[PDB]
């Protein structure tokens, strides 16, 4: 079949860019403590122009101290009157992105909120001005402390919006001189935001972009009618195998074709979280071993390149895009400066399945496509060619330049299945490369941290992935034997996105660990009612954190201890009395081998040969009984898998 590409009677919609999400939750957690040069190479693969993924857009979670899928992320306001714009790693990531690409688009979106915003209720719309104050302070802080211009602000990730809040947010933004900041809504479904915009004139004026999640390449009529920009503000979320790459390739094309969506943002940016956490390895690439330095430049990186390296925000789709007769699709974009980019995909059904949604079988076969260039695209003589084959795979390999010497302005390709072609008048394409990273090693079977860092670059010790609550470096200037510790700093349950545990917890190590000995110095700050624990064989985290089983060694300031099989403390292995009070350092040791475990207090056996379920595996962990202050020091673990 012949497919005409032409700009004679106008253009399509303005292309807004391809991006990815860091956050929801703690997806970039393990990236920060990568040794150089590896950490910097990974960021180059993601954000350096004309190199790797070359992303146009970076979206980050505005941490609200709650569990938001693979962990918690710290807020800039743990408490009322608290301001701190140097917690976590999203500030750092955004700055790294801007250094490589100054034109990158920055977006922020809340998943959860600090509990104090709710004023007693678990609800961010009790005081609209207060919640707006919180969010806008985050944007101001981004500019004032990090020289970051946030381009787009969201509402509440995959949660109900309040129309009056969106309006108050706009007023708050303009009042602080942030008119340039745009609002995207509602980062959930097409409805009810689409119909709300049609029914409410004032709401229409304050919303700039309608952003839907996992729309299956389609939109809805009311969204078209609004005349707003339509984005797939969160998509993908599939394991970065060849299959996930196929999913990414197909939806990148068909989101605009089928659904008029001029931007697609993948969750997540990079899989830098323990793979056994929910949705493991669902990033554009993988970097889940800072201890070894090993990272995988997965195929979605090069799938992205086919569009990102040859398109920029401000470009325009041609009116002439669509599906191929024998399956697959093609899009075409111009910059208005005589350049032209053509992106063609022929992903088979079996090799492009996304998790959300899963498409009914469709068929793709061998085919010939003849592209004819009419209008101002006529005097194009030469097209650079880029090719990718997923499956016995090869990625982003430049092919021999294509020539249109005969004035027909036409060419012809044979398109097999699971293939990508990018045809462009751009000469800047490059498959970036670095020397291959170290091989993958397990988490060190012998690990220790004394948290003795006087000027930490980040707010938390490495490899500790908070799954409920928030743990930070802490300096106590008056105590010398525990001058530098790790502290759980939440004192009330957040306005939650997920089902956070009722106890705080941070996991670390190797999920495949079976036999282990965990030791840590603990400090209970709350008299009478306070409590802490250490644990091994913790099998679940993330949005499943309340599900976590394992062996949990608790001690309480009322002079007692418990040994449970679950974080929720419903199943008892052992319990009894102990010489434990608040505001006093203790050394807890927990040993687990096979069917039996023992617990030590200051090097003395508290319980021994206590029967636990076996087989069983999981991480090591520390935590507190509730959302309460407590300190930890001299963490050690020895384990075997
Ligand atoms: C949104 O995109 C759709 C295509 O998915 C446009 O609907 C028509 O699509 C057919 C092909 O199925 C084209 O031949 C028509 O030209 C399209 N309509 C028009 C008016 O051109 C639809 O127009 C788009 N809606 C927008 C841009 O608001
Ligand atoms: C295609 O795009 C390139 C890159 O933007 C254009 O080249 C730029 O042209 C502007 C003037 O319009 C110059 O200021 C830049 O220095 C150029 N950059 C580069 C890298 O060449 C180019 O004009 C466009 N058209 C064609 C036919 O290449
Ligand atoms: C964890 O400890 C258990 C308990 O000792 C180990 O299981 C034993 O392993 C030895 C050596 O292979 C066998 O001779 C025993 O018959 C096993 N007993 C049971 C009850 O399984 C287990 O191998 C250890 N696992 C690791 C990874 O070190
Ligand atoms: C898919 O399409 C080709 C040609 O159109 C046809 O030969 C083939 O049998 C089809 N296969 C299935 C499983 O539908
Ligand atoms: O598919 C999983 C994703 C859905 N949307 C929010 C993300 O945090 C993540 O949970
Ligand atoms: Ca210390
Ligand atoms: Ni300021
Ligand atoms: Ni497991």
């Amino acid at each position: 079949g012949a497919y005409v590409l032409d700009d004679s009677d106008g253009l399509g919609r303005e292309f807004d860019g391809i991006g990815a999400v860091s956050g929801g939750g703690a997806t970039s957690r393990l990236l920060v403590n990568y040794p150089e040069p590896y950490r910097s190479e990974i960021l180059d693969y993601l954000f350096k122009p004309n190199f790797g993924a070359s992303l146009h857009i970076l979206k980050v979670e505005i941490g609200g101290d709650g569990q938001t899928t693979d962990g918690t992320e710290p807020s800039h306001m743990h408490y009322e009157l608290d301001e701190n714009y140097f917690r976590g790693y999203e500030w750092w990531l955004m700055k790294e992105a801007k250094k490589r690409n100054p034109d990158i688009i920055l977006m922020g979106l809340p998943w959860s909120f600090p509990g104090w915003l709710g004023k007693g209720f678990s609800w961010p719309y009790v005081n609209l001005q207060l919640t707006a104050y919180y969010v806008v302070r985050w944007i101001l802080g981004a500019k004032h402390y990090h020289d970051l211009d946030i381009d787009y602000i969201g509402i509440w990730n995959e949660r109900p919006f309040d129309a009056n809040y969106i309006k108050e947010l706009r007023k708050m933004l303009d009042y602080q001189g942030l008119q340039r900041v745009r609002i995207i809504a509602s980062d959930n479904l097409w409805e009810p935001i689409s119909s709300s915009l049609l029914l409410d004139q004032e709401l229409w004026k304050v919303v700039d972009v309608i952003g839907a999640h996992y729309p299956g390449t389609y939109t809805v009529w009311n969204a078209k009618m609004s005349g707003k920009k339509l984005w797939s503000s969160e998509d993908f979320s599939t394991i970065n195998s060849n299959v996930g790459a196929g999913c990414w390739s197909r939806i990148l094309n068909q989101n605009y074709i089928n659904g008029n969506m001029t931007s697609t943002i993948a969750w997540n940016l990079v899989a830098s979280y323990y793979e056994e956490l929910p949705y493991g390895r669902s990033g554009l690439m993988t970097a889940q071993e800072p201890w070894s330095g090993h990272y995988v430049v997965a195929s979605p990186i090069w799938v992205s390149a086919h569009t990102t390296q040859f398109t920029q925000p401000g470009w325009y789709y041609l009116k002439t895009v669509g599906h191929l007769e024998k399956g697959g699709s093609y899009v075409a974009l111009t910059d208005g400066l005589g350049n032209l980019t053509i992106i063609i995909e022929t992903m088979s059904h079996q090799h492009s399945m996304c998790i959300r949604p899963y498409l009914p079988y469709y068929n793709v076969s061998h085919q010939l496509a003849t592209f004819t260039l009419k209008g101002s695209l006529r005097e194009i003589q030469e097209l650079q060619v880029w090719y990718t084959k997923l499956g016995q795979r090869l990625h982003f390999k430049q092919l021999d330049t294509l020539w249109l010497l005969d004035g027909s302005g036409s060419f012809t390709l044979e398109l097999e299945e699971d293939e990508i072609f990018t045809l462009t008048t751009l000469t800047t394409g490059r498959k970036g490369s670095y020397p291959p990273p170290p091989s993958s090693k397990p988490f060190p079977t012998n690990y220790k941290d004394d948290f003795n860092v006087e000027y930490p670059l980040f707010s938390e010790a490495p490899n500790f992935a908070d799954q409920t609550g928030v743990f930070e470096y802490y300096m106590n200037n008056e105590d010398r034997e525990h001058r530098f510790t790790l502290r759980q700093v939440l004192n009330q349950r957040p306005i939650t996105w997920a089902a956070d545990a009722s106890s705080t917890i941070s996991v670390i190590g190797d999920h495949h660990w079976t036999n282990m000995t965990v030791q840590c110095d603990v400090y209970i700050e709350t008299p009478r009612s306070g409590g802490v624990f250490i644990a091994g064989r913790v099998n679940k985290g993330g949005i499943l954190i309340r599900s976590a089983t394992g062996v949990f060694f608790w001690i309480f300031a009322n002079g007692s201890y418990r040994v449970t099989a679950d974080l929720g403390g419903w199943i008892t292995y052992a319990s009894g009395h102990a010489d434990v009070t608040a505001k006093r350092w203790y050394t807890l040791t927990l040993g687990i081998k096979g069917y039996f475990a023992f617990g030590m207090l200051n090097g003395t056996i508290l319980w021994k040969n206590v029967r636990v379920k076996y087989p069983g595996h999981g991480w090591a962990a520390i935590g507190t009984h509730t959302f309460e202050f407590a300190q930890f020091d001299n963490f050690r673990v020895e384990a075997a898998r």
